[PDB]
């Protein structure tokens, strides 16, 4: 039963020596562009000498697998002589590489690594598992502090900073003007690259958990690039990052003075008072929030679509997040947050990984190398760990609000003294989910689509969180599943939908633009405003590099 | 009559509007200073827009009605929805401004609002104005006794660090005053000293409010050894004080004490009020009895010494009232300096709220108004027998101008004092009447000049060459009669602290006097005993 | 001149100060039984009033002389809020934030220029065809989002049924236009023949039950009278067709049939305010056009419009262009919306709100009439837009009633063809229905005619229960050739003029028939279309 990964180990042999040639034939074209007077990428030999451990472990697992039906000894003699084979062609594949390049990977190793170890994470951590088995009341929080403070510790003393990438260089490098700041946000208007662009623009509301650029990474990945390249003018929100004197910030906040305020600094760009909004994970929650805040208030629709992704309106299944939504653990973060002023995105680190792709290391470091790219992995190790803090006040309502008492469900959410239902949007809604999530499990984001009182879509895409969304159409590397009908449970939906392979970006376009129709407008060319784009916001990093 | 009111509001509006854009694009700059472990005009510029809608929105409606249910109460009603309007438009001003900042602004206007009340004054209220013997001297302090109290139930900054805070030290200290001495900021100073003899009916620092309007911290900026006397806050130990202990043991003691840290026996003299009324009597002590002169000039702001003229003083100045104080003096051992500061005002400016609390705003300053009602309700006593001297042998009997007037058994003639003395009096002092300080002037033998500032009591004494806020009257000519030297004067504008500085000038420069260590730094310890902790 | 305003200060203080020592006493008698706004406030608004007028005094006995006066009047307003923020010092930050609402709305309220009937810019716009409808645009939008911060804005604000429109009663009948209430009999016997209240659509109907003090259904019902009041439905976009003449059919004809099938009678007494009584004319004109029996027994008229050639001031309106624009725009959006509504006119103005209802209210130991009566008049109601092109151009432009040209469902009206006796009821300083345009309406009807003029404006004067004491009216029986001549052969009467409405209903006569209690109903009274708000309430 070992013939599929032998035939993806042979697939990817063949990929590499294809590699291996292309190397060979451009460092003999490089001798020839030299000159007598002047004085980056990973050698195929270090994928090669990785292939080789995946292969001889497989093969050494059959073997011994058939001859047990000593023995245990035996196969761990000869894995531990391919793990010592594996040093070695390791450390001698990287024999021309300069110590830096040598210190990158050495650095972006040591964060997959531990990555992959679920005791490094307070949500997956099995110690933590046992003091909330039924086991005990207030000591939980002095167990969960002392693994909370001992991850850290750890995180601490290993916290390479020279060897890193730079926000405007090589992610974050969609053009575009910082066109309005205010304290909780920087507006940016990215410049057009086409003749003309739609009427209604796009206002992106990204989390305020972790940073904005997942959704402009590269040229190739970049949501925001894409989605100028479709004609139409793109803003994103840009999120401070909160210090102390931020502490009393609350969600209400971010609602209003938010998402709110960079629609109207939309209208003072653009002169539309209506645009086509796009929200990723608590980002998608909070414009859900700003809608529901305006039709409650009885003003006129400022949103004319709304896509969500892995946006949770109900917080019934939290996933591995619920392990903290206990009220004694809710509470002593409570008094932390108030006390600090701030929960610190370094302990949000240890806390959950907002990044874990079953296929990680196979797809965006194998498979990326293997296209000819700076691996994405290292890319997306870079902004998980990119950590930004929360808003004592915003945290705690997301604790005890959203996730402990489910006020937006239940009808109890208010912000800024109005009572939300979602009921009375009208605005049409698109939410992508992705099958895998496991910070958004996507039955939780189908309950919440029922609340909105307007025209109802859902997509349901391959892969999890962050590989199932950032997925550019010229990828082609996953697919999606959709039903128009109307379903009573996820699984009915499920049960009824159809498969498309590729990305869903064009059916959410499909879905903002079958609304507009309005005449395509001159291309918008962005003001020179107050900075270039990125702004000075998404740089400032709690863990300063230098 | 409406088009300068409309014009000087419109200078003002402008100027609020660009210091309302100054703290937009201030705010807008803090943005850019992000560190995540610190924390990122105490007044809102919209609470002082709300007064100027008031100002502006009243003068319209005035302007409105006078060009014409009945006509006057619908003038009456209109006003008051402005004032409602002002009210709601302050109280929302005030949002965002702490609770404590707010109890403040609480506290500095209600002095205000007292401070111009006529009622709460004795020598300003009507009742007392219509009077009869007994019944006169019974009944003001049956009136005394009702504005006391009502002035202690409001009553229920600090010195050296808000106020009189120009760096110094106190060289010696006696009974009755401690002498400082300020630390120069020229490498080089003039040789003759100069020394200030403040009143002792209000404390010292007045004349050193904030670096911006310090007379001292001035005056050493200007090449000048500066010493100032503090006058002690007497208690019933000093029951037995005079004028005459004031002039010997106050004002000459000190000049042996300025002789005695820099050598010089000879000092450039300024007095304030009856700072400089004490000094004319010391200057004319050493001269009745012959002594080598140690005054080398002689600068007297708004000093008394023709008494013709006492002001709203005068309902005070009567024989039956006079000698009711008196023994009320002698039996209580001093004058309670709540009971003085209850008489009546030493802040009456016809513009302190708009030179010295819109203006002082407008220029980036903490209002100055506040600093001014500070240390007009900081009073100080009066010790019993200088206040029975001064109401009786100055005041009422006027033995200065005459030849009665005696300084320990010394007969006075301020004839005999031949120091150029300069006199700056204000056209609005309503303590010190410019009429009667100019005719005082002509006691003196020696030459003479003559300054009237633009403002009142302490305005037009206090305002530093940068402030660009007032003018003043000079006539070089001799005059006889109190319009005629006013009529042939001519106006000049900005400060007359570089005339005064002129006049000291024209009558070799020496290393700048480094203060020796002394008792304690400036400001001393005098200055600091209140009456109300 | 002064002497009148004086005495009449010294009036109010009296009572303060009467009042004032109640309290001292109240609170000392409290020490001895025990086991187990404040007045400084109103006196501090008392003082500011009295040391203005003697200042204005001592003026009118150059820039001196005036800036003289300006900086004293200012010294009275920093006592004002020094004093006003001190007598606020107990009191609870719930109840201040109320009192600093309602001040911010009276103030408003009161500058003309915050709405366009009495706008000063508007009418010299008027004195310019598109050029008139585009300016008049910009002070509607600038009016309307300068009074949007101001307006949205607490919780405050009162509870429909348990602070205002709390007299007890049933919704019988729900249907699209409205929710008929039957209020509880209150007393053993009632009238045979039913009494029914038409409402105007524009605005809600509790100004006529706002508290049991001064509600006229609670006055009614203990008059021994089955009271019916029919409540309007805040009308939405869905609502965009309904017409003045369906409000006619389906509105008051539909709430007839209401009444007959809840108490058996075909017969009832009708009471009509403002467009509500227009609306109650045209179904009686309607009744009596198709020759159907009569169901009206008594109709009394409250500021009724029926000839609209005085149209006071609201006829700056009145235009052709003007209405052309307005109609477009009711077509386009499909409703009138109140809130621009709101600050085109107001429906509350009298002359003295604050002396007559908080003063005198607080006095009386009342919670101030002028909170009540601000928060009715900010209870801004939807108008269906083929009604409101309807109410602009066949009543106020054409005046098609008086003409005869009038169309309700292919029906001429003519109101001469109405023998049901007649009582109209007005206010002599009314600014909507200007009483001499209502008395020329009341010689539209043909049978018996009586005409009532209340003393005080369109609300005060009309809501005036007998408990009060505080108004008066004329009657005058004989007919006139004009109002002016009606007017001086009435005759004054101190008081409330209810009694006499009462007088008018019941001199008809029968026999008392045993108390109605009303079924169990879809709903408790006051229903759920009375608390539709256009801002929602938090």
């Amino acid at each position: 039963s070992y013939g599929p990964l032998f035939e993806a180990l042979a697939h990817y042999n063949d990929k590499l020596l294809a590699m291996a040639k292309a190397q060979t034939e451009r460092t003999a074209q490089a001798l020839l562009q030299t000159n007598l007077d002047d004085l980056s990428q990973q050698p195929w030999q270090l994928i090669q000498a990785q292939m080789n451990w995946w292969q001889d472990q497989l093969k050494l697992m059959q073997h011994t697998l058939l001859k047990s039906a000593q023995p245990i000894y035996d196969y761990l003699k000869q894995s531990y002589l391919l793990t010592a084979r594996h040093l070695l062609a390791s450390v001698d594949a990287l024999e021309g590489v300069p110590q830096k390049s040598r210190e990158r990977l050495r650095f972006f190793t040591r964060q997959y690594v531990n990555a992959m170890a679920p005791s490094n994470f307070l949500a997956t951590n099995p110690e933590l598992l046992k003091l909330t088995l039924e086991s005990d009341g207030q000591n939980l929080v002095r167990g969960l502090a002392l693994l909370a403070e001992d991850l850290e510790r750890s995180a601490d003393q290993l916290n390479t900073d020279e060897s890193a990438f730079e926000l405007g260089r090589d992610l974050a490098l969609t053009p575009g003007r910082v066109v309005q700041r205010t304290e909780l946000y920087e507006l940016i208007q990215y410049s057009p690259t086409t003749e003309t662009v739609g009427k209604t623009p796009v206002l992106i509301v990204p989390p305020f958990i972790n940073k904005y650029y997942i959704m402009d990474m590269r040229p190739q990945n970049s949501l925001v690039a894409w989605l100028v390249a479709q004609g139409q003018t793109v803003f994103m929100i840009s999120w401070r990052n909160p210090g102390v004197a931020q502490a009393q910030i609350d969600l209400d906040d971010y609602v209003v003075d938010g998402v709110i305020a960079a629609l109207d600094g939309v209208e003072a760009a653009t002169g539309e008072r209506e645009v086509h909004g796009i929200g990723y994970c608590i980002g998608g929650t909070a414009l859900s929030l700003a809608m529901g805040w305006l039709a409650a208030r009885r003003q006129k629709q400022r949103v004319r679509t709304a896509t969500l992704f892995t946006t949770l309106l109900d917080f019934s299944q939290p996933g591995e997040l619920g392990i903290f939504i206990h009220e004694p653990i809710i509470a002593a973060l409570e008094a932390q947050n108030e006390a600090k002023g701030i929960m610190d995105g370094r302990q949000l680190a240890v806390s959950f990984s907002l990044l874990r792709e079953n296929s990680l290391y196979w797809n965006y470091y194998i498979d990326s190398y293997l296209k000819g790219q700076s691996p994405v992995a290292f890319d997306l190790l870079h902004w998980n760990s990119d950590s930004t803090n929360v808003a004592g006040k915003t945290h705690n309502s997301l604790l005890r609000r959203l996730y402990l008492e489910n006020q937006l469900v239940k009808g109890e959410l208010k912000i800024r003294n109005t009572r939300i239902d979602l009921g009375k949007v009208k605005t049409p809604v698109l939410l992508v989910s992705a099958v895998d999530d496991h910070i958004a499990l996507w039955q939780g984001t189908w309950q919440g689509m029922k609340l909105f009182g307007g025209e109802q879509r859902f997509l349901l895409a391959e892969s999890g969180h962050i590989a199932g969304i950032i997925n550019p159409p010229a990828a082609n590397k996953y697919g999606f599943w959709h039903n128009g009908a109307e379903a009573e449970s996820p699984e009915s939906w499920l049960a009824g939908a159809t498969h498309q392979g590729g990305s869903w970006w064009p059916e959410m376009m499909g879905f903002i633009q079958n609304r507009d129709g309005s005449e395509p407008v001159p291309a918008r060319v962005p003001e020179e405003g107050l900075a270039p784009a990125p702004g000075h916001y998404v740089k400032v990093r709690l863990n300063p590099v230098f």
